[PDB]
């Protein structure tokens, strides 16, 4: 197997390949990793003070995550299929979100997009294709 | 095939599921529309005055696209693959991203991420995964 990682950095990005996973993060707070095996591939985005991205493939599995902001994404494509994370904090919105594909899940395809105010949180599971997007903004409001 | 819309109004978001087609757009000036094909998917999310979404996929493609804010995100997930945009947009800036499978590409997977003040823009082809996200701020 392969392993990656990338510590954000302000002013620059920082990225780091070994085989098929790809690690790359921009800014202090950011954190990129993964790990994949030879047939899988991982790819992991972080962007941002307090964005986390995290990707584990195996078998033939794609796992891609994208954090920007306070934000933080899980993608783990155990076996096959592609699990795809989105994850968008801005203005102290805080989004949180994951995806997991795997041969054992009861849906082929799952898609959960979510966005809001405040503090967002999606998931999805499938068997072939696990998409979420999660997308925060400002906050909740008061009542 | 399917074809879905949703044009965005004030005070209740809109939803139009057709088939294997899913669009949902909240507030006016908001859109998401697709089209998709049995064995396919197409998912398409607009929210926001400004924010367009649009899905297109055939054969056994997944294509998902989100949009918030001033942005515009574009997936075409065309026979295979899946095509994944979110564009994110603050006031004074504007996100604009696509992503597209084929088997015609030349990488199996490609992946694509901008941020940034002002107009920003980024696109990404594949044959089996193609990722995109587009983060504009003011």
């Amino acid at each position: 197997g392969y392993s990656c990682r990338a510590v954000g950095v302000d002013g620059r990005a920082v990225t780091d390949i070994q085989g098929t996973c790809h690690a790359k993060a921009t800014g202090a707070g950011a954190m990129a990793s993964g790990t994949s095996e030879p047939g899988s591939t991982s790819t992991a985005t972080a962007t941002g003070r307090g964005a986390t991205a995290r990707s584990t493939s195996t078998g033939r599995g794609t796992a891609t995550t994208t954090a920007t902001g306070t934000a933080s994404a899980t993608s783990n494509a155990i076996g096959q299929g592609t699990a795809t994370t989105t994850a968008t904090g801005s203005a102290g919105g805080r989004a949180t979100g994951s995806a997991t594909t795997s041969s054992s899940a009861s849906q082929p395809t799952q898609t959960q997009t979510i966005t809001g105010p405040g503090f967002q949180t999606a998931k999805s599971f499938a068997r072939n294709t696990a998409t979420t997007t999660v997308t925060a903004s400002h906050h909740h409001h008061h009542h």
